[PDB]
């Protein structure tokens, strides 16, 4: 029978276990460690966890089903290269963000910085939307963004602009929007006397001049619907201009009332920081307080290598303002992509490795916001991955994912161009013991490396904690080529199935949960994206406002009433110039023509008719103007050019002219 | 170690329990119900209740994963306030119908009376249908509905008129329409020798005159595909008037047949029963027999209140015939919205309590129909929530749903403006034993109150039994604010996140299953609302037909051949006229201008073409015809005016004038 | 206590444990077979088969949750007749291929061979893509197809036409194509001096002259990019043509390069076979070598009946070559649509029996492809299904599903017209022992049967083995009725829920798996079918080409710049001739009208307009051209007809006319 204490070879034992035990029998590991010289078959297990050397000298840890509360969710499935939440994830009241990067590859061609939300703890994820439009000056540059996070109410990016060359720096702008939320508030609100603006109380409201705010039940004059910040007084209070003022002082102490706010009527607040000096990546963000933040940054592109953050300690009056603070040399070779959080007054980050056969990740803390350092690096040159976490309790839980198939191990080689299925791990580290050597990488789901070009969009993520549960969100591959190498070189998202790469989020329970099971099946026919509704004729109906930019081609189209009381059918076209053309038909080129018609039918009988006829029609451009009434409104008729056409021909005579004067001929 | 007795404290024991082992272990309960002080970690049970009383004296039981046999479902996502299916569910012909209303809020905007249905058991639900429109005089009123159900095969529903700016009652009116089914008959055609008329038996048909059906392999001439019912004989035949007569009886016994019913061919049958007096709301549905059924009703604007019910003993034939029966006096104060359900003989009746700190819900019986009533009170003042229940057995189970979290108890203050998670319960009630004083309300599952806005669309749902399951179908919400205090305080559902109110099912065991699971994953690519398929040029094709009334922007457009065996492309304008128009230009406004073309290109090389020029054009206004031929049918070219415009120009002559006669001056 | 013997009655010791247990304990039967007289409540057992008599003297196998390691997704969700898989799924480069029928009956209205796709192992399937179009002499003939595979690279299908009419086959083609893949490979182009053609060496490459062929990084002079192949010298090498021609020979040697072949732009190579006499119908594929392949095949509308294989030696030279083999006369009778599979030498063929009470499936094994047989027969009628396998070591494993609930038995009649649910089994057959008397049908999934007509598209699947997992892919219904009988005789898929078949696939452990859990559970939108992403406006915007060709109603329309660098915004106009109309309007037809305008509003002031009358209007067919400029370019400005019509009118007066020359009166 097995040890299970973790240094024991349990291998003959399991084997003589599992060959004497039915297959349908859930083997109960119970919450054991179980030294392997092979991996058994796992899915056997529950409540198991083994260890194994795949590369002798590195043991790694192999979570059976059960052994952690945890499950894994995908959350978005769309054609466009999906990857790269590092490190944005953040949580707002109650919802969920992941945000990411929807390219068409490694770098910013056709890059939209992108999010989906859940509103459910995890369990359903939105509609994708688009954070940055394409940069004006595409297809030379485009957007870029890995560090993203909230302070003090408001979102704040670092967006870069990046060739699409060489995905080379060419920018760093840091873009701020307030976030969108109601408050149910009472007092706060008081207008004086002669004058018109009313100062509304609401501490850290994070908004600026021009910012949206809503009013309801102010039981203030003026005070009410959609307006926008005045002034700002302070960080705990703002103005709003009302339509009029009052010879007596109001204010609405005692009185409940609601607020508020907008991200998507705001506009963003852009700052532009240049290209700053010694930059790569800027990466990961840090709330240190009311006022400001940390974001990490890599220098690796020329000697010597830096890793550090900037602080920006003012992020609210100064965000040009910001200080370079970086991790201790011996660190810095062979390292990028740092993640930063802080928690009780100390900055910890974690470092990305660059390489298999050099030293690796390190973990650093700092009492003074990067100013010194404590120091120490995982065992055998943690590669490829970044390390995002959270601190729970003690503990930092970190999560990083291999991008191919046993490339985690030191010494492991790059193994890409073929299919392969990546792990990913999570280790705790108690930052009270501040050692690494003896860390558990706990390996609990695999993904997909889909093989078909080197790059891999597995992992590279980002970890935030909700209540009593932790979130990892990462890139997965699948299995659908993306024929970057065949008939889509160009990279065409909509093409086939476009690319494999998409999010997925691991949810791994971190404290006790004090309530029944929140739990659903999804039943449902999702219909946020485009909603659709079987009208009272048994007719599929979308009433959203869509937008639809690609190619579409249409058969039998109807434009019903829409417009002016619904009085009229309206087709409004943009652009310089609209045009209205004919296709040269396949089986009968000598028929090419449309016509144009004031009634229901192809017949003249319906109504007034211009028939414009094609070039390849046996009348070529002929037109046939088809009325009871030619009527000629606010000008001469007249031929384009002078003295070259004329009015009838020999076999086409008008009975008569009835002018008012005879004609003048010259 | 726990005692599990349902009163001896367990609350140490099982925290030492819980300390003592892995977090993985599923800790098995055994069944048994275990006391506690304080809900421990109720994740890590399995087959466990635990009775705790979180407002002292109030006993309430929480259910671990696999205590009661049963799953949560969601089954709408719409961006529509998907709320209320009180109290409408049916089951019929093994499909099971959840009715509810898709507004924007808690009244009558913007909404419609709808439905989604399963088909397999309540794994998966359909596109949700619109079973009306917006009223004619929307939007001063619209409809509302809270009282469906099936009666011999026809769908019977209280659609209730309310206004828009008060909720207000304004009419009731019965519709009904006949229920879709295939019906496998063998014999039963008649027709006399000499007429048109065939009579159809068919048992409990439930037909109108005017409604649809089908007939395939009759044997009776005159008697094939769509047609309709021409009269009724009685319940159990009905006759069609048939093209043709013949000199021989026509009578086809032994052969076997099809038909042929339409709820969406079928018109609605309407009886206007006016603004019923004394009538807040109609709610609940109790088929009672072959020939009519009951429906429930509360008036709670004005004292007194009344609750009760409708009885309408012959809905057949006499629609605008009901008795109105009221429950005891002393129970009608604080109550509501009655759900209603007839089984052997018993009507029994569950009320609504309208206050925490009242006397609540409570359950009647009666063997006349509401004449007389046996009544019992539930304890501890059970409010805001109705009861929808089935008779198993024995026993009535019910369901119930507090709106916000900690709101079910005796006492307990609504608390509101605040996300929270409201716990959904179910009981079981002993109908021979006729005493809740120790009912056992099982909370089962936890839902969503997003605290954006004071409502809550979470329960107020609607139960049916089908086989050996029950289902309860209710709302929830999700932690997406609908914006109501920001930048949509109109409601417009298709804004951000819409609404988060949607529909859940809860489905529970509730008799022996003698089958293999059914169950499966979805892993499908949902293709029902938008049926798209790749065609074999690799583009998304979607073959059904399709109405998008929002606004709609547009790529590049190719309108294909789709009409009169295909020979042309069509758009057809409706309203009372068509515009087609050219906004304003951003870059350019002096390129303004539309080229319509009898060709494929803007070069006139390629067909006849007119160009309008736009005000904003260089050449403002302008109008250039461009063709080999200009010929002007079936009218005189005329000026619009008298003595106003001229043929051609000083600098644009016309070489001649073709004429039969001289210019008649003047 | 219950025995689990397999033998022993345990039908009452179970009652009693039942009776004795929670509802919520899962009753662990040890992998243990119990005997039982009537079924019991199998969904409170865990890994616990039941063996039951339903009919005397013929036991079958009842597997309860976790007696095997499998799992039933559902694949398809479309509102077309989605059924028969049978016999053409195949796995390809990692990806799982389901091809089916997607139709509207059983029969070939509406038809298209398609495919889903499964890129991760099962859980999540592709939008369906159509692999035929309608036949070009549709509706009188339409594709049909079940046998499909691939053989060196290349995607083999027996394309049938059959009538619409009778279903009655009236021509077989072999279809095939290449198959997507990119290759990463090391040298192998050579460029002979002064020519300019390149010879790719890729062993077994499969490809034909005209085929696609994508190259990257060749360091070969014009083998780049897309390009097509010229000549292909022998199956392991190929020519392209390149651009252009250098003096020195080049050899890419050492070189590191890509490819890139294409499916979907190659051509498909189709060689018609004409009306092979004796077939009824194609049916499964097993890939025999490098060069060749089996389909099977029967014959069962007139005397004798066949069942057989078509051997294919050499596809690839010689498509038009068979050899037909037939299984051995006894086993002929009564059987159809054979399963084919070829493993280590040895080719397997399992038949469909016909009916219930003639012996039915039987199994045949050839070592000389079909000249020679040893066979046996299942004992008890197999019936109604295939049964598709796959060999598993020593094992076949064998799928297959009664049609509708209780026809599996011998002397089960059909029991149609009613709604059921029909089990599904497999069993495991032993070659060595190759006796199948005692062999184990154990039911593990249920599916639905609608009854709304006879037929059922239950079962008929297909099998395939990836890594440890086998497949069934196979159909199932829903209760919703597609009203055939009803208002939709027509069988139109876009009416109501449209045809209830789609896919299902039950996925079997089978081997070991040494990994972590790769499984996730599904939490996004579904955004490959028709790609939506919320844009920086907040509007839903679909960038994805599409085509709509069912009948749209549209409201309000804006055609945005999309063509020519953004210039202008187009419509394009297809089939012979375009017509833009206008209905008549409902409330007011004298208004019936279109204005087209250069400019943005419906005043003449924003543009140009002309508006073209209906006939309902007031002023009936009328014209008005309103510009401040009318300029007859190219041509005579004529009347249509000789001396019929006038310039001007006594009440519409040209001023004067401006000439050239004198007025010819004639």
């Amino acid at each position: 029978s097995a040890k299970g204490d973790g240094v024991t070879d349990d291998t003959a034992a399991l084997t003589s276990a599992l060959n004497d035990t039915p297959v349908g029998q859930k083997i109960n590991g119970n919450g054991k460690t179980y030294k392997v010289t092979s991996l058994p078959d796992i899915s056997r297990f529950i409540n198991t966890r083994f260890v194994y050397e795949r590369i002798p000298g590195q043991p790694l840890y192999y979570a059976s089903e059960e052994f952690v509360q945890g499950e894994l969710f995908k959350i978005t499935d769309t054609p466009y290269y999906n990857a790269w939440p590092q490190d944005k994830a953040f949580v707002y009241e109650n919802v969920i963000y992941a945000p990411y990067m929807g390219s068409d590859r490694h770098g910013v061609s056709r890059l939209h910085v992108s999010w989906v939300k859940s509103g459910d703890d995890g369990q359903t994820w939105s509609t994708p939307e688009w954070l940055t439009d394409l940069h004006p000056d595409y297809p030379t540059v485009n957007y870029h963004c890995m560090s993203m996070g909230v302070c003090r109410n408001r979102l704040f990016a670092m967006i870069e602009t990046r060739t699409l060359a060489k995905n080379a720096l060419t920018n760093c702008a840091l873009w701020d929007r307030p976030m969108s939320r109601s408050l149910h508030l009472t007092g706060g609100i008081t207008k004086a006397a002669n004058q018109r603006y009313a100062t509304i109380h609401v501490p850290d409201h994070g908004l600026f001049v021009g910012d949206f705010v809503n009013f309801s039940n102010s039981a203030v004059t003026g005070v009410s619907g959609d307006m926008t910040v005045a002034t700002v007084i302070d960080k705990d209070n703002f103005t709003v201009l009302t339509p009029n003022q009052q010879t007596s002082d109001l204010n609405n102490a005692g009185k409940n009332w609601h607020m508020g706010t907008s991200f998507h009527k705001s506009p963003w607040r852009k700052t532009d920081l240049g290209l700053i000096p010694s930059v790569t990546e800027v990466h990961s963000f840090a709330t240190i307080d009311n006022n400001g933040f940390a974001m990490g940054y890599h220098q690796g592109d020329v000697a010597p290598r830096e890793v550090g953050l900037f602080y920006f300690p003012d992020a609210f009056n100064s965000p040009s303002n910001y200080v370079r603070r970086q991790i201790p040399s011996e660190y810095e070779p062979d390292a990028s992509e740092p993640c930063i959080k802080y928690y009780d007054g100390v900055l910890y980050l974690i470092t990305r490795g660059t390489r298999g056969d050099r030293l690796g990740s390190s973990l650093h803390r700092s009492r003074d916001i990067g100013q010194t350092w404590e120091s120490l690096r995982f065992p055998h040159n943690v590669h490829h991955t970044t390390l995002p976490f959270a601190k729970v309790g003690d503990d930092l839980i970190m999560f990083g994912s291999e991008r191919a198939e046993n490339e985690w191990e030191a010494g492991a080689p790059d193994d890409r161009y073929k299919a392969s299925y990546p792990r990913t791990f999570y280790a705790r580290l108690n930052v009270n013991n501040w050692n690494a050597d003896d860390i558990e990488w706990v390996n609990i789901t695999d993904q997909i490396y889909q093989g078909g070009i080197v790059n891999s969009g597995v992992g590279v993520g980002s970890v935030v904690v909700k209540d009593n549960y932790i979130y990892y969100m990462f890139g997965g591959e699948d299995h659908f080529n993306p024929w970057t190498y065949g008939d889509n070189s160009a990279k065409d998202p909509f093409k086939s199935d476009g690319h494999p790469s998409d999010l997925y989020c691991y949810k791994m329970k971190i404290g006790p949960d004090n309530r029944v099971s929140r739990d659903f099946r999804y039943g449902a026919v999702p219909n946020r994206a485009v909603p659709v509704f079987f009208d009272t004729n048994g007719v599929r109906t979308v009433p959203a406002p869509m937008e639809f930019t690609g190619d579409l081609g249409l058969g039998h189209v109807t434009i019903r009433a829409s417009t002016s009381s619904n009085i009229r059918s309206e087709v409004l076209m943009e652009g310089e110039y609209g045009f209205i053309g004919k296709s040269i038909p396949t089986d009968n080129p000598a028929g090419q023509r449309i016509i144009f018609c004031g009634g229901e039918g192809t017949s003249s009988t319906t109504g007034a008719q211009i028939t414009l006829y094609g070039a390849n029609n046996t009348d070529s451009r002929r037109i046939v103007y088809n009325g009871d009434e030619h009527l000629f409104q606010s000008a001469d008729v007249k031929p384009y050019n002078d003295n070259v056409t004329a009015l009838g021909g020999p076999s086409n005579r008008f009975t008569t002219a009835y002018l008012g004067s005879n004609p003048i001929v010259t």
